[PDB]
């Protein structure tokens, strides 16, 4: 395949990526609140040193989004996810007590 145009859009693109079973999903952390639009996940702890580039994959290994925004310490921080809207994130299936992962 092959991308090459000229005209960015508001709407984040619909990252729908799949992972095989060769890879190890590991526990980043669990959905503990939802932004207007964005949605917050705070960490538990051994967490990589993974950038706001690094793609969030759900339980269903289902790449959910990549990391919005980045706050709070550096044991204990937390990841924010980018969406559309709220609806964006029903459809996903994320919510609050909802452990997610990444590759």
């Amino acid at each position: 395949g092959s991308s090459g145009s000229s005209g960015e859009l508001p709407s984040v693109e619909e990252l729908t990526i799949i992972l095989p079973e060769d890879i190890e999903l590991k526990p980043l952390g669990m959905v503990s609140s939802i932004i207007e639009q964005l949605v917050i996940i705070e960490s538990m702890t051994n967490l990589p040193p993974v950038n706001e580039e690094t793609v969030i994959f759900k339980s269903d290994r289902q790449a959910a989004g990549k990391i919005f925004e980045i706050f709070g310490p550096v044991a204990h921080p937390f990841y924010v996810l980018r969406f559309n809207s709220s609806d964006h994130i029903e459809s996903k299936g994320i919510k609050i007590k909802e452990t997610m992962y990444f590759a």
